[PDB]
C-alpha cells in the first residue's frame, strides 16, 4: 500500500506514534517519506547482507527475521514480511521497541540526515487528526 501523506499521518496517531518517546507526529512522517516514500511494500538491500523493510525500513539485522541474514537478531519477534503489510500495526510495534533502544530515532539515519531539525510540523499541515 502507499500511504498518502495524511493518511499516514493519522494511521500513526491512531497506534500512538504522535510523541511516543517525545518525538511529534511529523518526525515519524518525515522519517517514513524519506525511507520508503509512504510504501508499506518498500525493500533494500544492505551492503552487509541485511535487508530493509516497509514504511520505515526495518533492518533484519537485529529486528526480524527474514531467513537470510546471518548471525542476525529477530528482536521484534516478526517476519519481516510482516513489515510490508497494508496494516501498519507491526512496522509501528517494531519501530516503538527501535525508538526506545537507546539513539531515539537517529537509529534511522535518513531521519537524521533528512528530518532532524527541521520543520516536521509540515508533514501534518493540513491533516485532519
Ligand atoms: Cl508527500
Ligand atoms: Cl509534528
Ligand atoms: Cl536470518
Ligand atoms: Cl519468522
Ligand atoms: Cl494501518
Ligand atoms: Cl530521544
Ligand atoms: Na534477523
Amino acid at each position: 500500500k502507499v500511504f498518502g501523506r495524511c493518511e499516514l499521518a493519522a494511521a500513526m496517531k491512531r497506534h500512538g506514534l504522535d510523541n511516543y518517546r517525545g518525538y511529534s507526529l511529523g518526525n515519524w512522517v518525515c522519517a517514513a517519506k524519506f525511507e520508503s516514500n509512504f510504501n508499506t511494500q518498500a525493500t533494500n538491500r544492505n551492503t552487509d547482507g541485511s535487508t530493509d523493510y516497509g514504511i520505515l525500513q526495518i533492518n533484519s539485522r537485529w529486528w526480524c527475521n527474514d531467513g537470510r541474514t546471518p548471525g542476525s537478531r529477530n528482536l521484534c519477534n516478526i517476519p519481516c514480511s510482516a513489515l510490508l503489510s497494508s496494516d501498519i500495526t507491526a512496522s509501528v510495534n517494531c519501530a516503538k521497541k527501535i525508538v526506545s533502544d537507546g539513539n531515539g530515532m537517529n537509529a534511522w539515519v535518513a531521519w537524521r540526515n533528512r528530518c532532524k531539525g527541521t520543520d516536521v510540523q509540515a508533514w501534518i499541515r493540513g491533516c485532519r487528526l
